């Protein structure tokens, strides 16, 4: 292994939104990581460093200047879940000393950059689409399909109901999945529920949002306006990589980012990625100049049709994502 | 006090361009912050919870969202300063604990997001100006006075034997700032020196390079250019921190000498000495209980005296329309 590319998802989070019915304020502020979402991703980092550095040695014990590059999207849970899991690859005890003297820093802390873009300039995780050209995308993709249909159809009677107990206007099935992701979110805390809204449709306002938000990764096409970007820069990162001083990439991201990278690699997801989730591309030479990915998401090799399995030739790989633009 | 915004520059960076001629391996590489400057960076952290926490109650005893505002500029120098510096204002031993009860991080370390922007593409601190712009700049306000001409006349015999030892090129009084910047930083590590350079020349050159950046940074019209952006973020900031309708209280903004000396200059206090490490301007907004706000401007503990307030206190709207004046 010379170069490896991780993609995660940040840690455990309060809701994006509050539900207007429920009086209910989260220490951490709306959006952001808990203590228990840090401990998840310096753990995350513990094991990171226990393989790149203990065991393969692709990164050396302290950290080092241009060996690793790290990469945020423009949230505060996605800052400090790349803080957090650096704590773990380069955990205190290893950070710096002043010549001739004690460490740098309280405990030999090593601070580590984390890079970042505003949503709207950023060359390299999120890709802007504006909503007219999405709306097109989904009609043309998403909202077409019977199952879709069906499944809006089953459930929009309701509609008008769980508007009223939630405080969240819900007219079409995409609506849910925000009012399903909070209640989800809700749920493994144990925070209050809205009042009046009966259990079971708890259970299936929680699986329909999951269903939804799924469904609209799933199509190869949307995955290709939204994450092309994306895998180019991490296709040249690789390609870059396979020249015999950078040696390791990670890319602090979203539930969104790993689903539609998936699903761009004709793996779609059905289950959304669970908190910390990692995707992850290793590359190797195979001697004679020959290069290969693997690539594997939480843990599991990812099935890529193009290339018939988890392990792509590298120019493969570089002309699979080229082709998909 | 009701609000405060900070400009800090980094701590102490090993150079940005090597001296070709000094076999010299920085360890750190090039322009990246050192054990030294983050150790300069967490004691202003310190210092600052001492102040915003301990005594002023400004900010809480913990890190709570909302409450503060860090942003850095597109460099590991910039964020890791703002990263050592946040150790400092909010120390392991505040971090979070998991619901448990125990440490969330090692030693309850206290993670806080430090926001960031390309420079070209920053709207908060970096303003991109054009090589063309900035020479036309340079030609009418700075390289024209007599001043300027005359210093670089009276040291121009000595460029190319300067550009022989150093392995810099120096054909003008501009490009012997890089070659002074350069060899400060070796002096203040005690870092080798370019052989067969005289003391009193590397004196010299390292006084005509600070000399040169505060004169390239002393006209309020080239400020105007570079720093009209950031003045407006942070009067904008004052000036929502005065309405009392949100719970932001503090803004760090993680930045460099230059941003330093641009921002005073704005304000009609042009630096005559260059910005040490850990430099900072601060800009605190006061109530006097009666909706009379004001703002004072303090840089490295000193107040800066502002001609069109007449000192270091601005009654905000008059900071507002000075700022948007200019």
């Amino acid at each position: 292994m010379v170069f490896a590319v991780d993609i995660i998802r940040h840690g455990d989070r309060t809701p994006i939104v509050a539900l207007p019915t429920v009086n209910y304020q989260w220490q951490e502020g709306l959006g952001q990581l808990t203590a228990e979402g840090m401990q998840q991703e310096y753990k995350m980092g513990v094991a990171f460093r226990k393989k790149y550095i203990e065991e393969l040695h692709l990164l050396p014990e302290h950290y080092e200047y241009g060996t690793i590059y790290v990469r945020s999207t423009d949230y505060a849970r996605t800052l400090m879940s790349a803080q957090s899991l650096l704590m773990g690859l380069y955990p205190p005890g290893t950070g710096p000393s002043i010549p001739a003297g004690t460490s740098a820093l309280p405990h030999a802390f090593q601070p580590i950059p984390v890079f970042s873009a505003p949503s709207k300039y950023d060359e390299v995780i999120i890709q802007q689409v504006d909503r007219k050209e999405r709306k097109k995308l989904m009609e043309q993709y998403v909202f077409s399909t019977r199952e879709w249909q069906q499944k809006n159809n089953e459930l929009k009677d309701k509609y008008p109901l769980w508007s009223r107990l939630t405080g969240i206007n819900i007219d079409t099935l995409e609506d849910l999945e925000t009012v399903g992701h909070t209640l989800y979110v809700h749920q493994i805390h144990n925070a209050p529920m809205p009042e009046g809204l009966a259990s079971n449709d708890i259970e299936t306002i929680i699986n329909s949002a999951e269903w939804a938000f799924m469904a609209q990764e799933k199509p190869q096409q949307i995955a290709n306006v939204y994450s092309s970007k994306l895998m180019t820069n991490i296709a040249d990162y690789l390609n870059s990589g396979s020249m015999k001083k950078l040696k390791y990439v990670l890319l602090s991201a979203h539930d969104t980012t790993i689903a539609s990278v998936l699903s761009f690699l004709g793996a779609p997801l059905e289950k959304s990625p669970p908190y910390a989730s990692n995707v992850n591309f290793s590359l190797y030479d195979n001697g004679a100049n020959y290069y290969t990915v693997k690539i594997t998401y939480n843990g599991n090799p990812v099935l890529i049709p193009a290339c018939g399995g988890s392990v792509c030739e590298l120019q493969q790989l570089v002309n699979l994502v080229h082709d998909s633009k």
